[PDB]
């Protein structure tokens, strides 16, 4: 299975102008600087770029590239897109779990996992965690092998590598490059964009194609490259590295004048003659939903440095709130006291979900690469992570909260009120996380995602039934009370709270009482806040919060789905 | 003026083990990998490392290095430590302004600024801004020249360069390296740690010293380097770069076995013979305070992208608060309304000073390099930046705040109360910025500095006279009300606010009124909050905030002063 390409015109400014040539089923390479069209060529030959600006055709052994070309052809990304806090065994099981289980059994596909672990030579650390900047594990030289080995389980005919020696301890860099020479013995087409090979792997090159500023310099084998520029006009004598002299022509010891000599060279004309003669999902839904939810859950308690950080600051917050309000009295200092704390617990939960923005952006390149390679549909990924790293995570600043705070105060001595308060505190937390997830899903940096959300949770903090008394502002702006998350929190936390008790000792003020502006009963206080006293009015917020969840989640589901993934 | 060095033993593990050798008043170089003792040698030869682990001696032309060796010897740092948003002219004026004005006039030192701009060749873009990742300006090839030219105004005998070709568009890299060859024609000792020269500047090397894993490989001139390893055992034939073959011996095509041949080589023995024969502030305070305050002030409105961002979100916040509370009534819904907003304005100002942590950490390497080179004392830098980027910056979320909010509510229709509220809102803002400055000065990353401070401004948010009613909690924890910034805000903002008005229409409740729990008068409300009613009790917070400022600023002044600056 060979690749070939003819007259590629690519506009965003034409970035890939006049590229054409063939490959060989061996070890191909893309050379040149990073400023040129070197990296942009390999993306278009791997169908990574969009076909909008594409004009030329890529012919694999004469046939055009089919729709599932990206399903069968692995593309190793430049950075470590391996999961850092996972075992290398189950790291390799994951990519095997979504591309292959349509027909074959589990114990049928187990053998090719054990096959690719030995031809990679990765049985040595096969039961170790990979390692990241947070936690250690397997060394960085074998992190690239895990990226390469991950894309070998489904059967490849072409294999791509995006800059495979970017900072790989060059004494260790050669071993993986010999392995690709060892991988090409089966017939794997290895097209990579290598960044400055010195001389060692430069003699083990089967074919090469050097580019500069969007212009083809030269295509040909490495044994034919040394005799080229000596017959072109710039000499490369002794103590002059070949792969670094070939870029010295565009340093200027002009930009197109070197590229013309290749047209009337004895390399390009016979590639045109062979170009002219060749010119004339897969896995079930519930199988996908399990496995991606298995990964992030294992990723969560594989690195429990930021998960248990939220638990401890919650348990210490609840004890501190419990130590502050250790027994709340029904005196005149009750209303300022119990509406104060029940304000605080919602707007904590609305604000402590600032750290829900790091859910789709710390693994965005883990999402774009795994979606476009064909692992799963988007709604499988999105439903997978929510019930794995938003549902069990944001369910315990809530049920851990009430049990440590409601018994240290004695808010309302019941069990339904203990069970409705526990319900709504996890309901705000699911909302304002998703609100923070809505305006942060499908972005690259967390920077403007935190600044935009935090200034949005201030206007929600104002309209919350505490700092305003919403009934008193004018109706041309009091419509903004509905566009606020913790108001639905604070109302629901108050409606189950002011129902039977009297903040008026020594007197009773039900219907016959003089001397108003008293606010003795809480039901008198609630109409000062204008809260309706119906039992519908309690659950009116929860459906309003539940419909706040759905519109915020599907706009996040839209934003990942309509993401420019090329 | 030549440098020499003998038997350097350096422990943190011995990192610089057995280094010795001489220099030449020309162009010296330090070679090897980044993993070795290459970068750590140049720091010790520039007196950048601490002399704690140092054992050997560095002899400059036989004399030991004096105390003000660092005053006369420039050290160019690896990254661009030039000020990005400043003009190249005034960028070069700055370093001239602090090292030279002790005797000579301003118009005497102006000539050497015009002298070093032409021998650098930087008159072409001399009136342009430098440029950063935020705003453009002079291209990145001439950013390194501005770092080099900055350390030339005071007269150098030795000049250091920390890795001067780290990503400098290698076609442009040669021009600055020829300039150092052109600079060495005067007699400037140029010792740099160059990272992988290919061949071009490798022939323009006067002396070189290659190191590996803390072991000296070889010291000598570049013309004597090519004949070394051919007479040592590993051959470097044609199409083999010399500077990359010299590191290939430690790749292994062992770690000390190559380093032994240098001991019985004809290079080291005659350097020992010459080593054995050589073996036997400045500127006023107020002149320093002006110039550093001129720099950051010019840096502030040189990049007014984040300065005017805070102004607009302030003016839009004040209009929104003004639109919400457009006329606050003296009904029963006054106390919840006016204590609500006056809670919000303090805890905004306490929280909106989260962005004061980026004051000593976005330019920390701009501080360590400029302190140790001898530009100023620390208290000059610390008093310089506060009245330039904390005092005029955090004075206008306050006086811009009251004028847009006090007239849209009519809080207390006076002019003293307008002038005490404007005073205290800038007093909280100066406090909680410095509180955020205290636990962030002298750190490298803003990450744990934001997480620690924001969870600290929650416990200050609770004990604030709103969510607690501080008089009702037990005295074993109510001592924590004093360790909270905006309580002093909220009390002082309330004491000038509840003094003459009555939230009790149709009745008067001064001393003769039945039907308690009424809170008609505000002075009755203040003793429900337990605020003392003395006019001392108003200003009691401001001195408590002013003494909060001093202890937080001098712990920041201590933290910069006792910083490990080696
Ligand atoms: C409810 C406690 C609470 C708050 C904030 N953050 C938290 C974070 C974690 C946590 O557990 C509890 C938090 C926060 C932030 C800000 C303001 C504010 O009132 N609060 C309150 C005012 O407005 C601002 O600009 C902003 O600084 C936004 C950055
Ligand atoms: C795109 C973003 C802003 C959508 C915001 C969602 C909010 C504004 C929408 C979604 C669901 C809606 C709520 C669902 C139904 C009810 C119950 C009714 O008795 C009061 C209005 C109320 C509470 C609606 C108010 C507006 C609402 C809360
Ligand atoms: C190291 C950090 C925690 C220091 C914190 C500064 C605070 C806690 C210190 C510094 C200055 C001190 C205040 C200065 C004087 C007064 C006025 C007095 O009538 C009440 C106590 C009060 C208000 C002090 C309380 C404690 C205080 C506020």
């Amino acid at each position: 299975a060979v690749l070939s390409f003819h007259n590629i015109c690519y506009r965003v400014k034409e970035i890939l102008s006049n590229i054409n040539g063939i490959m060989k089923p061996g070890l191909n390479a893309i050379l040149g600087p990073t400023g040129g069209g070197k990296s942009s060529l390999l993306d278009v030959l791997a169908a990574r770029k969009d076909p909008s600006g594409l004009s030329g055709d890529v012919l694999i052994n004469g046939a055009p590239r089919p729709a599932n070309f990206k399903c069968n052809s692995g593309y190793v990304v430049q950075d470590d897109v391996v999961m850092g806090t996972l075992t290398v065994r189950e790291n390799l099981q994951f990519s095997a779990a979504l591309r292959l289980a349509t027909t074959m059994t589990n114990h049928e596909k187990n053998e090719r996992i054990n096959r690719v672990i030995q031809e990679l030579g990765l049985d040595k650390v096969a039961d170790s965690k990979v390692g990241t900047q947070f936690i250690r594990g397997v060394s960085g030289g074998e992190r690239k092998r895990t990226s390469i080995g991950m894309e070998l389980i489904t059967d490849p005919s072409i294999l791509f590598l995006d800059e495979p020696t970017t900072g790989l301890d060059s004494s260790t860099a050669n071993a993986v490059l010999l392995l690709l020479k060892r991988m090409s013995k089966q017939g794997r087409t290895i097209i990579f964009s290598i960044h400055q090979p010195r001389y060692s792997i430069f003699k083990l090159f089967d074919s090469l194609t050097l580019l500069a500023s969007g212009r083809l310099m030269f295509h040909g084998p490495a044994q034919e490259a040394l005799g080229y520029f000596e017959s072109a006009g710039y000499h490369c004598e002794a103590y002059n590295n070949p792969a670094d002299f070939f870029l010295d022509i565009i340093n200027g010891d002009l930009i197109e004048k070197l590229a013309e000599i290749y047209v009337n060279s004895s390399f390009y004309k016979e590639t045109k003659a062979e170009l002219h003669q060749l010119s004339g999902y897969t896995t079930s839904f519930c199988h996908q939903l399990r496995w991606v939810s298995k990964r992030s859950f294992k990723n969560l308690l594989g690195n429990p440095q930021a998960s248990i950080a939220q638990i401890i600051v919650t348990v210490v917050l609840g004890l501190v709130i419990g130590a502050i309000y250790f027994g709340l009295k029904n005196d005149s200092t009750g209303i300022q006291n119990r509406a104060g704390v029940l304000f605080f617990l919602t707007t904590n939960q609305c604000f402590s979900s600032v750290s829900a923005v790091e859910l789709f952006v710390v693994e965005k390149k883990l999402f774009i690469h795994e979606y476009i390679s064909g692992y799963y549909r988007v709604s499988s990924y999105f439903l997978g992570k929510l019930l794995s790293d938003l549902l069990p995570m944001r369910m315990l600043p809530s049920i851990i909260f009430t049990c440590i705070v409601y018994f240290m105060l004695g808010l309302k001595p019941k069990a339904d009120a203990f069970f409705v308060m526990m319900f709504t505190l996890m309901m705000v937390a699911y909302s304002a996380s998703s609100m923070a997830l809505a305006i942060a899903a499908g972005q690259s940096v967390v920077s403007v995602a935190t600044l935009l959300m935090t200034i949005c949770f201030v206007f929600m903090m104002i309209f919350s039934g505490l700092l305003v008394n919403l009934t008193t502002i004018a109706s041309w702006l009091s419509w903004l009370q509905y566009f606020s998350i913790p108001r639905y929190g604070f109302t629901a936390l108050q409606h189950n709270e002011f129902l039977g008790q009297n903040f008026c000792p020594g007197l009773n003020a039900t219907g016959n009482n003089p001397c108003n502006y008293a606010t003795c009963t809480g039901e008198e206080y609630l109409v000062k806040q204008g809260i309706d006293l119906s039992p519908w009015g309690l659950w009116k917020n929860h459906v309003a919060l539940a419909c706040m969840i759905v519109i915020f989640l599907t706009i996040a589901y839209l934003k990942l789905l309509f993401l420019k993934k090329y």
